[PDB]
DNA sequence: GCCGTAGGGCCCTACGGCT
DNA sequence: GCCGTAGGGCCCTACGGC
């Protein structure tokens, strides 16, 4: 793995540490080969402020840098035996780059300490704009960035070991606590080189792009980025429910050029979660092959599988060309890409979310979409509904693996305060398998519960001793009976106990730990039920106001053209007869405008208009359509004059979502 | 990696064999688990007819299925003791499934041949056109290849022991002459017995390598996936005046429009394409690493990003102007071409390697100038001999440059298609001080790996076999390029060592010449003037149908331009005529009844817009028709005839070899 | 120790002809 | 034992809560 350098004279040999080959590579070319070593890393490294010694000394990369550089460690280390004189970093250009850089800096820091106080240790500066350095042509990434001459290494200072000690306890330390408050406290949501400054500016970075920019979903339309880009992606493409399938890589290529620059297999299985209708309540994706399944199972690879919308998603995606919503540079500036899908279903809570980040993570459950929206629908009349009142509606989520919900108090801890554990419940029932004999037949699991590792759990139960009453314990699953796992019991067993005794014991019971985090305007908010759902009905407000707005300036722009159409077809000959005599296009215009009265885009619309269009009735058909319009001009300024006839709207336009798309309650509430 | 079926009665027992997890996830969710198991292998298994007896054994997928029917081997088989009645082969329904289909077999028959014998051996019958039974839903893989009730397996039957033997020792054995032998005798371009399963499956992918896979066309020099791949770039307009688009987007349009395959096998073989030290005229332009002399895999492809280089243009300019024949893609989605116009002979230019089956080609790069002048020779002289054609082409030309050592091997090798040449890397001693000296080498063969290379070298010295050196580095830079350095002890002689290191390691190559090449879509061994003959008539009819498409459009053009010129003469009665009809179809007819035009002279005058009535515009269609005139009566002059058209293509390609011609790399030494 | 978006990469096979 | 298209798949690491 070391390409090292020729001379062994340490004052003037250097070694540059990269984030694996793609980078080596460019870095092997381009360096010179006399005085800088090269040594590619593995991607994320080891935190080893956080894990113990064992660990640590047992891990492929960190081996390899001790041994590249010949100081031993700890006590050990010693700076005379040091291989190299600049060690120098030179991560990715991007936020996981930056991040690296921080779990490297730890790492020295615990370990190597003595070597950033001689200034042996260094960070290199590449130029942004690339994925990785592996991205850069040889000659470049020498001539900005390894060139001696050019070159611009920051040295790492330490002023303060207090400092440090703590900024690195705080930052990569186990206690997420102070790391969350040192981000609430300095995030924004909108040459020698100070190690402090450095963690604190580097971690904050890749935090506040983990938080808003990945792990977590918006309020308003449920999606974290790539869910967003994906789908995003195929309605560009229009890989519509009624068109046929499309292949899986051309899909992740596309999405992955245009979109997210990040690795292939983080969107291909984006984009499978959504196609399973075991982890989407109301999956967003349909799925043309192996995509999955319940025993924790892997898709097929992406060159055999094909995607494409579910009718689901077109709700998301509809009014989307209507200026509903802003649209923003992709990451390089060549490409549009929406900030938030109109929406116009609740997504966030229907299909919920999982989401781990920096600080913190969140884990918002499934629910039905019948009662969301109805839930919705009593909040747009009472802006003042309390959450007993809401539950009426929505008695709790609602998993797509059903089975039982223990009560609740869990539930109504998780709707008022965003927080709350619900025990989630196999459905388990007991039955006769003849010979005076008895089973347990489970149908359904919770949700996020691997079945196969749920079986093994349990084989591994009575393997080991610690229940007694199991005789057999099989898969009878398949695609015409559904889930079906059978437990025999021992003769004459209680069977009652055995399965209690399990569901203590094995996952056949799981707690889902609700914590309602969402992106409440960019900046991550802890939320209750109601919070949820206003901010989402505050977002279909703008999508229908913008929408009508749209429309509105569409419908204008319209007639104004037919306006301008009417006269030409009046004065049909007369028009013919003032282009002819004129030899420019602007001459033309020129005098149109001025002989018949036309503004710039009517006389430009004239001049587009095909022999066809002088037809006879079509003077008719156009002045059919310019009533209409006003008619339909009318309406529109209607719905933007009262709030109570826009909000109306979303209404009538909600109530037929549901309609079509509402379905029944899987997940039993069993109180008790 | 098996999943087991919950019953332990081998009665009722089946096992499903298939190519891996992606086939696996779709079988195991589809399968009813009682009487139902499923191993799932890893891409080719080993082929045991040419593998030895301790590798077989320890080879995990081979050790796996033993134990799965658990059964033992050879001698201590025992057909008491299997855990499943029916072995059913279930592999995608490709050519690839067939291959790996066959070499089932062969260990089977080889180790467990009482399992055919006992009619316990099955073979599956997926639907064809998926590229894997992943590829396929639960419920349709079971109602069609699982289910009892429907599906239609085959009994593997043995029937004649010998010409089983025969027949295994043939296709799979480690003669290929007689395989060889095999497909040329055979190629054309319910129960079941194994030795006529074998046949027609291994033909079936043997014909498949040898015509759409490993073999370039001796008209563009391209094997389908660089075609597929130059294609894909032109059709997504990735030219070298646009930017650069990431090659994870054109591996996957590539991919689902055109090639069915694995994308390693596609970006590797873009890859090979941007390196300048194995294309002698490199295809494709990428930004970022490519890779290295030193082996030096490419970046991912997550990373790296790629277009045409200029000289690509010329393999696909005019394709669109039907100078080549397209045809449907895989799955009757798109059509991709047959050929590219190839409009520099890119065959030999970059020359081509690949390994096929019963056969294999290796053909080297060529310097462009030369090539050319070689053809123009030919156009003015049909018998002109090999040896003629030779005070044009010296040799090949390798991108790495080097010396050739002797003009026999070329000479041979464009006599017959075949022959060793010997490759050099060069190679000079000079003094360091002190008397002492070093070895100095700068260009090295082509196809050697500069690290690799060093490393033998360093064992060598280590091992003592070569005598004399007292260090070895390599000094390459991009700022002074390759540059491996190799120091002499003081007073050795290192001439003597310099044809020590040539006598022991690859410093000295070979290059074995063997020109296999597609001649109407079936493999031959050609020599230097067919490669060229074949290339010439091909531009012949490139030019020729060009020059047709472009006359038929012309007049086309030209006659849609008569329509518009006579609207422009009577323009009010013309509108007076619109006017006065209530539909266009009403005024469509009336159209041409009234000015005598055809269909497409009255369509195009309705579209007219109005913008194209003032004075400019007027002119701006007068000006087309004449020029176009003009330029019919040329098409029409060249294809009248035969010479003026050949003269054309002798002068397409001059202006190529003035632009793209180069000077020679390697040097020819008598 | 696993839920799910992120960074990062390596190894078995077939096939032919040269060494 | 390498060359070059093909079949096929696996392991490490961060991050937070339970
Ligand atoms: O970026 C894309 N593909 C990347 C190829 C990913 N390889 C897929 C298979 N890989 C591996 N699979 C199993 C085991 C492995 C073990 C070591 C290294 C790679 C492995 C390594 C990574 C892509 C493909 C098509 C369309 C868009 C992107
Ligand atoms: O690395 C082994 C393979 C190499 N080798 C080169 N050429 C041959 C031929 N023709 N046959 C066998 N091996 C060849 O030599 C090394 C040792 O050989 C084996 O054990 O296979
Ligand atoms: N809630 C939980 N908290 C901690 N460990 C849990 C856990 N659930 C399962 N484990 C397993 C994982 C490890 O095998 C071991 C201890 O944790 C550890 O050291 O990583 O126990
Ligand atoms: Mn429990």
């Amino acid at each position: 793995k070391l390409a090292d350098c020729s001379s062994k004279s340490p004052e003037e040999c250097e070694i540059f540490l990269v984030e694996g080959d793609s980078a080596g590579g460019s870095t092997k070319s381009g360096r010179d080969s006399r005085t800088q070593a090269i040594l590619p890393l593995r991607g994320k490294i080891l935190n080893v402020e956080k894990a113990r010694l064992d660990r640590i000394l047992n891990n492929n990369e960190i081996r390899q840098m001790i041994t590249a550089f010949g100081t031993g460690i700890g006590g050990d280390f010693d700076l005379a035996k040091a291989r190299y004189h600049k060690i120098v970093i030179m991560t990715d250009a991007d936020v996981d780059g930056a991040h690296i850089r921080t779990l490297l800096l730890t790492f020295f820091y615990r370990f190597m300490r003595p070597l950033i106080e001689a200034g042996y240790v260094y960070i290199a500066q590449p130029p942004t704009g690339y994925k990785g350095l592996g991205e850069m042509n040889a000659d470049q990434l020498w001539e900005t960035t390894m060139n001696p001459e050019h070159r611009a290494l920051l040295q790492v200072k330490l002023e303060d070991a207090i400092e440090a000690d703590q900024t690195f306890e705080m930052l990569m330390g186990d206690v997420v606590e102070n790391r969350r408050q040192f981000i609430e406290d300095n995030a924004v949501y909108a040459n020698e080189r100070n190690i402090t400054s450095e963690m604190r500016e580097s971690f904050l970075d890749y935090a506040m792009s983990v938080i808003v920019a990945r792990a977590l979903p918006d309020v308003r339309d449920g999606l974290k980025p790539v869910h967003r880009r994906i789908l995003y992606g195929l309605n560009e493409q229009g890989m519509t429910p009624d068109k046929s399938y499309k292949k899986s890589a051309r899909i992740v290529g596309d999405v992955m050029g245009k979109y997210h620059p990040h690795g292939d297999s983080s969107i291909y299985e984006a984009m499978v979660r959504m196609a399973q209708d075991f982890s989407y309540r109301y999956p967003l994706v349909d799925g043309q092959g192996n995509f999955g399944s319940m025993d924790g199972d892997g898709a097929a690879a992406m060159r055999f599988t094909e995607a494409r919308m579910t009718k689901i998603t077109l709700e998301l995606l509809r009014d989307i060309n209507k200026d509903t919503i802003d649209f923003i540079d992709n990451y390089d500036g060549n490409e549009r890409e929406p900030s938030v899908l109109p929406a116009r279903f609740p997504n966030l809570l229907a299909n919920g979310a999982s989401g781990i980040a920096v600080g913190m993570a969140t884990n918002i459950p499934p629910h039905n979409l019948t009662e969301l929206i109805n839930g919705v629908l009593s909040l747009s009349k009472n802006p003042d509904i309390s959450i007993a009142e809401l539950m009426e509606d929505i008695e709790g989520p609602d998993f797509p693996t059903a089975g039982l919900i223990l009560g609740k108090s869990g539930i109504r801890r998780a709707y008022e305060t965003g927080r709350g554990s619900i025990q989630m419940r196999s459905r388990a029932v007991i039955e006769e398998r003849g010979g005076g004999r008895q089973r347990i037949v489970v149908t359904e699991i919770p949700f996020q519960v691997n079945k196969a590792r749920m079986i093994e759990k349990i084989a591994e139960l009575v393997r080991d001793k610690k229940i007694d009453g199991i005789t057999d314990l099989r898969d009878e699953t398949s695609l015409r009976t559904g889930v079906r796992v059978v437990i025999d019991v021992r003769k004459d067993a209680n069977a009652s106990v055995i399965l209690n005794n399990l569901y203590k014991q094995t996952p056949l019971q799981t707690s889902f730990g609700v914590n309602m985090i969402a992106l409440v305007n960019g900046r991550p908010k802890l939320i209750n039920l109601k919070e949820a759902l206003v901010h989402y009905l505050e977002h279909q407000k703008t999508v229908v106001r913008r929408r009508t707005q749209y429309n509105l300036r569409k419908a204008k722009d319209r007639a104004h053209i037919l306006e301008g159409l009417r006269i030409a077809l009046d004065h049909i000959d007369e028009i013919i007869s003032t282009i002819r005599e004129s030899d420019t296009d602007k001459v033309a215009m020129e005098s149109l405008q001025q002989r018949f009265k036309l503004s710039e885009k009517q006389a430009q619309a004239i001049l587009d208009m095909r022999l066809r269009r002088l037809t006879g009735l079509e003077r008719d058909k156009i002045e059919a359509e310019y009533n209409e319009l006003l008619n339909y001009i009318s309406e529109l300024e209607t719905i933007l004059a009262d709030e109570e006839v826009l909000l109306q709207l979303v209404r009538d336009e909600l109530t037929e979502i549901r309609d079509r798309f509402g379905d029944d309650r899987r997940t039993e509430i069993q109180l008790g």
